[PDB]
């Protein structure tokens, strides 16, 4: 029997969020992690193994790949959800924080003060996402086709590479770009409101 | 002794539901969720290195992989068993904080409420299973044969590729099949049962 | 101190089971499933990389090496251990929730129902086992040698294949035989002991 | 505050063995058990890989490696410690029951019933320990030379093979057989003492 | 409910520790943690399996591949968090002995004690952090280019070879670097505010 | 709340000890077991399939990589820091007893006891860890030369080899050596302080 302490902070951490939102947004927090965790790491398993290009030049194959591939998707989505993830822990360490300070303070002696954080948070969840969206759209775009050409030295001319599974890759894309716009409306809608209801006063 | 209130939880959010039921949809999802788990896995261990192809030309290999799967079983019946098992989750997260909510009320303070949300996450179960489902019948089959022909580029006109252990593949796929029959015989036989009673008011 | 109501729970599904019974049982399925995880595993590791043909032709060893092992025999024995413990789960969780129902009955107003399910679990694990056990006969057998003949398309007329460690699966199949053999025995005296019990009413 | 009753049952457990054999024993069971598990394992990870025989028969190796090694060393410790271990669990959980039973009758109510069984496990630890290392004796020996000679078919005449590491396989062999010998030291030891003292009554 | 000891050691460590200073060095270790062991591992996955040089001299590659790479900066930068975490480890440990001392000392019995200790952990982190800094930036630089040249026997004259997915490394080495050096100026940022409130006394 | 047995179990264990002694010893055990489990362990990932010898004939690189390495240093080191870790866990054990012992004779009727054992301990650690570290500068010294020359049968003559990463491994050893080297400092100054006290009795 010690959870008070723990479910009074949850309460209180959840003050000017929405009845709906708070469900929504961590049970899709929860299904992002477990499809990043679960399933979707195995399908990268073999990311330079099964890459063969069509040459005899020994090394050119290695600086193909690394052209073709400035960066895996995978570790780009993790470094997105822990962008992502960080500044709720943030608040709520504040805030776990500044509850012992007054508590330490009124057992001694037996607004914007926590919303602009909380907005603050929001908004710096929001720009990252859609930042985050943005350069994946620019570096790598929404689409892998199975043929590659390659240009760079030391290898002649052009040189042609082949993926492997182009197809289960593209549908893992399609799939985090969704959810992450899912995320960023969730977001957005939930800035909506309380800004809505603090016009309001 | 704090398992007071996760009793009461788990007791009310069994309201409407049969006695017989609720055991059996359980064990089906640990049945479930531990032969994915277990054993099924090591099976699509070597789904590409033991992949081979009779030709000569590099490269052809990688893209008749790719056209013979487009999207590996195991990854796909992680889908369907997360996308299945999502709305219950989402239904208790929502009758916990109601209830949290109506708890505080009350304290403070010293028919269709539930059961329309009981009814769309049965019903989004049933659509979700019979949809996977038929798109498994669309895509795949249920049967897998040893010698398969590819007909894409760069290979010359057609050639002949060999899968790895077709028999064993079936097998799974076969009790994956009747498993999911099972389940969405059993949701649909709550679904009948709650609205038949729901009749009679 | 929350360890009442399983004890409880403990107490109350071990009624008709003989008193030495339960605990030869029980060290029988931790044995079975300590020796199933710990090393018998890991005899399984090479299946398919150590196996070799004697011939040229490329993928008649992949077609080859799938008729040969219809079924690996790890899978074969998972599938057989959860399909014997199932069972028992399902009686627990019935009992435990009955068990429930008739606590809240009993709150709020402040032979053959049991036996009869208890003897079906019983039967369904004796039959299980028998039918698991008499299809590993049908199929496998108890013994493997070394060469194997393949006739099988594509490869020509008759092919020769070897195994790998066949002495060593010889004695794991050996021992799962006479630990199942073990099992259907404790199955079979239990089940005598309580029809026994029953006749004198 | 939940530990009394483990406490209970650990000292009621320890009622005629030695004071200063317990912790002996014990700490000899942990130390195998550490042995077995963190580093001698990593050892026999290339067992099969390594192995070269010098021939050009496709085949030949196979079935050399399987007359040469009938069964590692690794999993028969393993069944040699699992059975070695078998018994005081047996012991623990016969008298836990019994002690359960015991409280059971007073509570409705407010030599050689446990020695001869102490005795049973104590002479079936000792006997199965010599077995397995007399076993160990007649198989292996206790000696590894890096060149093997292989006389079966379908190798023409005789083949040399070479193994991998032979030293520190040897090494780990000689720990192994010391550590059992002073486990079968303090059997006899303990049970020297016991009988010695039931002599005098 | 057994938390109390622990929030009261928990207080007693933070009492100079700014109150923004806490939560902003304890999430930055946490993110520097979890980027070191969930993806960054990987990336080092293929250090030497895939490193090939343009050469036809057996062993040529292992000594250019030794005298390339020093040491793997996984490894390093594994040594630098060790080792930027020892001394607040030393800190608790000797905080919480001598606090246990005092309450045995007042139950029997019914400035610079410690800041100089805090000060001395202070500049031993800000001095390791700094050192480590100032070696990686001698040794290896902050840029990797996909072409190297080895000129170390036995290998003629000189020799190319090529590495893997530097791109992807350099990213992670100019990651890492920011987080140091946040890291360096957080704990610079504390020691100047813990000395500028010393000199007021 | 029920740690107030371990706690007192803790400071009794910790009688006789030095005030500063505890922490360093305690901290320096965790810096071994972190720094041997993290990261020390991949570097010997690669131990035998990096290992190439400069010759034609099959089966000389076995034997060469055997007489190189007589024992990898890994298991060494495992060997080392068990061997030293046993006697502080037989003599918590018997304590332990000892103090339940007493409790038990107390409650039923309601120097050199001790410090000879723990001498007996510290001597113990002090000799074993010298002669682990006298045996390792017997066998492999403290550096690794990137040649190796090898003669052996069934080698013609001397053939060369060639290792991997030998700086790494070098640095590694030296680590271990100094970390050695003061946990043994430690021990004799442990020593000579309770013998010290002891003299002035
Ligand atoms: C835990 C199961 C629920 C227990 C429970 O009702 O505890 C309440 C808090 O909720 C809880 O303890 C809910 C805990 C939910 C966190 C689960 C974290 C993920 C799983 C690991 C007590 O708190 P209270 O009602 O006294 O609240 C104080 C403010 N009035
Ligand atoms: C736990 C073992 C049972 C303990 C027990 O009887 O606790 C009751 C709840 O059941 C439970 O605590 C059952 C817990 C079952 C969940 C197991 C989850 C999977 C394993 C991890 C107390 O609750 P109560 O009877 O006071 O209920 C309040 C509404 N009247
Ligand atoms: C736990 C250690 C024993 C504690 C103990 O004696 O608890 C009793 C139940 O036994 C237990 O709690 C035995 C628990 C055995 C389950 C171990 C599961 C595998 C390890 C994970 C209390 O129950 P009670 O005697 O009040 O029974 C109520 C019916 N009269
Ligand atoms: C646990 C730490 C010790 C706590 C303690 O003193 O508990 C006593 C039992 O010992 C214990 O609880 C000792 C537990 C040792 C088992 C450790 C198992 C391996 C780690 C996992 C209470 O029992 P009591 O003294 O009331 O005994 C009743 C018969 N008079
Ligand atoms: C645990 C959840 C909070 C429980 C709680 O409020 O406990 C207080 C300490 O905080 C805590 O117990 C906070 C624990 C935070 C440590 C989490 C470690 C990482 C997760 C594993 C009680 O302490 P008190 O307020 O009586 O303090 C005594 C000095 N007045
Ligand atoms: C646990 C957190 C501290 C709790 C605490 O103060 O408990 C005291 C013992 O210390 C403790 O319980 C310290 C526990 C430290 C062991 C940590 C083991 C490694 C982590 C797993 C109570 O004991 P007491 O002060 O009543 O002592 C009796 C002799 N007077
Ligand atoms: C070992 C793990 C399984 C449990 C211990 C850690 C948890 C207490 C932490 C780790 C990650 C945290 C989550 C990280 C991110 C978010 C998103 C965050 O989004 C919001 O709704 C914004 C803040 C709010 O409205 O509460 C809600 C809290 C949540 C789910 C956090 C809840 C607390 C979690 C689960
Ligand atoms: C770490 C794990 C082992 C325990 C912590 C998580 C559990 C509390 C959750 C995770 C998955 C949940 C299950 C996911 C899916 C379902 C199907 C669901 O199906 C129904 O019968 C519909 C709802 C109902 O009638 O209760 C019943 C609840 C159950 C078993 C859930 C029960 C609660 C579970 C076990
Ligand atoms: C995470 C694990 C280690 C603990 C949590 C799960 C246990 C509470 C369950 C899982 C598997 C169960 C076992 C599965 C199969 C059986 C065989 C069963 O056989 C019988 O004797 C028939 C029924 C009876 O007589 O009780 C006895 C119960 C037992 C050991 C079960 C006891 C309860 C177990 C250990
Ligand atoms: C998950 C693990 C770490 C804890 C849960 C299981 C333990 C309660 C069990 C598992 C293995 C058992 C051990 C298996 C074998 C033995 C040898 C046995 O040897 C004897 O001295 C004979 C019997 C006696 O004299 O008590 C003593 C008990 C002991 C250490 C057992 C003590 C209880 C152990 C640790
Ligand atoms: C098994 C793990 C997840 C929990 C058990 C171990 C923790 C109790 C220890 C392990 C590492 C420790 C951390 C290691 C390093 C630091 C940096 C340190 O930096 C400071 O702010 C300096 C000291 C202070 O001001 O408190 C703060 C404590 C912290 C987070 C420590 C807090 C306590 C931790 C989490
Ligand atoms: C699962 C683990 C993380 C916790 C359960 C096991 C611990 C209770 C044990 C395992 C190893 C033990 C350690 C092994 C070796 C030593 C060295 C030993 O050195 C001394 O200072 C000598 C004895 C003394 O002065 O106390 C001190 C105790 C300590 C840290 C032991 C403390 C208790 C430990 C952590």
């Amino acid at each position: 029997g010690d959870w008070s302490a723990l479910g009074k902070l949850l309460d209180k951490v959840q003050a000017y969020s929405t009845a709906g939102g708070k469900v929504w947004l961590s049970v899709l927090f929860i299904f992002r992690i477990l499809l990043l965790g679960t399933a979707v790491e195995s399908a990268w398993g073999d990311e330079q193994s099964a890459f063969r290009c069509n040459t005899q030049q020994p090394g050119c194959e290695n600086v193909c790949y690394d052209k073709s591939f400035p960066i895996s998707h995978v570790r780009f989505w993790v470094l997105q959800i822990i962008f992502v993830s960080v500044p709720t822990l943030l608040y709520l360490a504040h805030v776990f924080y500044v509850m012992r300070k007054e508590e330490k303070l009124n057992k001694k002696e037996e607004r914007g003060g926590l919303l602009r954080t909380y907005i603050i948070s929001i908004l710096f969840k929001s720009i990252f996402e859609v930042a985050f969206l943005l350069i994946q759209w620019y570096i790598y775009g929404f689409s892998l086709s199975a043929v590659y050409t390659c240009k760079r030295d030391p290898c002649p001319h052009q040189v042609d590479c082949f993926l492997s599974r182009p197809t289960e890759k593209t549908i893992f894309i399609i799939f985090m770009l969704v959810v992450s716009l899912v995320s960023l409306a969730l977001n957005i809608i939930e800035l909506f409101y309380v800004f809505f209801k603090g016009v309001k006063d």
